[PDB]
């Protein structure tokens, strides 16, 4: 596979070795080979799992969730997806890898589906070698793959709320569940409902991942309660996974706002990756995998692959050059390759935006292109009347940076700012010129 001009898929089933055996075997070779080489984890838990797997070997880890300093003789470095995209767009200087392996490369957040557009246009120039590890390649209609013991598949119908009766299944249960929900609010009513009932449950998304999932190791529960960030890489010691088979979707309406669209079904690959978290042990087999809906390809239309292309056209490659979004997922969105390139000024503050405001690709693209210096917040507050961010039930107040009370009431209204209370409370600190 280490041969340049090549991009290699490794697709083994899930639990199949790719991280804590396949990994170390190719890191052997590219430092016996002398290839510059980079190590891509989806998330930080990952990372540290990834550690595990190779201690001893010489790794620079360019990441928080390791505590080691790396030495300065190291020729392989690991870090998270949006770490390899984010220096990318950053005036740093990122070495030209020789050798690209990209784990859990079925992630759909925007910073990865531009690192493997980034990645693999580089493999079509004949410049660089390429790996990308998943049991699920993007383009996979098997939700049923492989797995190292038996599963018993149930199609049944799963609860969205919560219930006074009708799903004894879920509660007469007496091992360890995994739940996938389609949102953080969904998944707070059913874990209020399940610990009214006496359970024990930990809820996980994508903002108290790394917190939250240490729990499930240093203490004893009953159901963990999560959204599809559970889908890379996360692994548990369960006995069954409760599948809503359902996702929110962002949409662009119009080119003009984002909407939350749903809940939806979820792709084939996300329903193998949410199954494959059970029937990992060969020696306990049974595990149980219940699903309560079908799979359709709901990634055609999903504003993430633009948010791709909004960062793909800001990444140098060579020239007047602009790297193309890997093959098997161009055509899930209708964009211009070049359409998005900002102008060097415009292209800081949209870096500004999303790394230090930690807005949405989407909306830190609206304002960088309107020509607003990242500390100007007056777009937060002269949007039209419905784009009013509304609190329980009342329309949200914050005090400006001049001490004025104001409505807030976006310019441009991405639902993701407010999907949630930890967002909408970030918001309101980014509206108040606190960060
Ligand atoms: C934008 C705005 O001021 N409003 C929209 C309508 O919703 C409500 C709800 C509660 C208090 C006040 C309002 C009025």
């Amino acid at each position: 596979m280490l041969k340049k001009k090549q991009l290699t898929v490794l697709d083994l089933h899930p639990g199949a070795g790719k991280t804590r055996r396949v990994l170390p075997e190719i890191v052997r070779e590219a430092i016996k080979k002398r290839l510059r080489t980079v190590i891509l984890a989806p998330t930080r838990v990952v990372a540290a799992e990834m550690e595990e797997a190779l201690r001893g070997l010489p790794v620079r880890y360019m990441t928080t969730a390791v505590n080691v300093t790396h030495s300065g003789t190291e020729i392989v470095d690991l870090m998270c997806h949006a770490t390899f995209t984010s220096r990318l767009l950053q005036p740093i200087r990122v070495p030209n890898y020789n050798l690209n392996i990209m784990d859990e490369a079925h992630f759909t957040d925007p910073s990865s589906i531009a690192a493997r557009g980034y990645i693999s246009t580089r493999v079509e120039m004949g410049e660089a070698a390429a790996i990308f590890m998943t049991a699920t390649p993007p383009g996979t209609r098997d939700a049923f793959p492989d797995s190292n013991s038996p599963i018993m598949d149930t199609e049944v119908e799963v609860p969205e709320r919560a219930w006074s009766s009708g799903f004894d299944w879920v509660t007469d249960h007496s091992g360890k569940t995994v739940w996938f929900v389609p949102s953080v609010r969904n998944g707070n009513e059913i874990a209020a409902c399940l610990t009214k009932a006496g359970k024990r449950v930990i809820q996980l998304s994508r903002k108290t991942f790394e917190t939250e999932f240490q729990k499930t190791k240093n203490q004893e529960w009953d159901f963990v309660i999560t959204t599809d960030i559970s889908e890379m890489g996360a692994n548990f010691k369960a006995d069954r996974v409760i599948d809503s088979r359902r996702c929110l979707k962002p949409v662009i309406l119009d080119g003009e706002r984002v909407i939350l669209a749903g809940p939806m079904p979820v792709t084939h690959a996300s329903a193998a990756q949410r199954r494959g978290r059970i029937g990992r042990n060969p020696n306990k087999p049974g595990d149980e995998y219940m699903y309560g809906g079908g799979c359709a390809e709901t990634d055609e239309g999903h504003a993430h692959w633009l948010e791709a292309r909004m960062l793909l056209d800001n990444i140098y490659l060579q020239d007047g050059l602009i790297a193309s979004l890997y093959r098997p997922e161009a055509d899930k969105v209708a964009a211009i390759e070049g359409e998005f390139k900002l102008r060097t000024e415009q292209r800081k503050t949209f870096v500004e935006l999303m790394k230090r405001g930690d807005l949405p690709v989407w909306l830190a693209y609206q304002v960088a292109s309107a020509g607003i210096t990242y500390t100007d917040r007056r777009w937060c507050f002269d949007g039209t009347t419905n784009n009013t961010i509304m609190e329980d039930s009342v329309p949200a107040e914050v005090w400006t940076k001049y001490g004025e009370k104001r409505v807030l009431k976006p310019r441009w209204m991405d639902a993701r700012v407010c999907s949630d209370h930890a967002a909408l409370k970030s918001f309101k600190e980014f509206a108040a010129g606190k960060r």
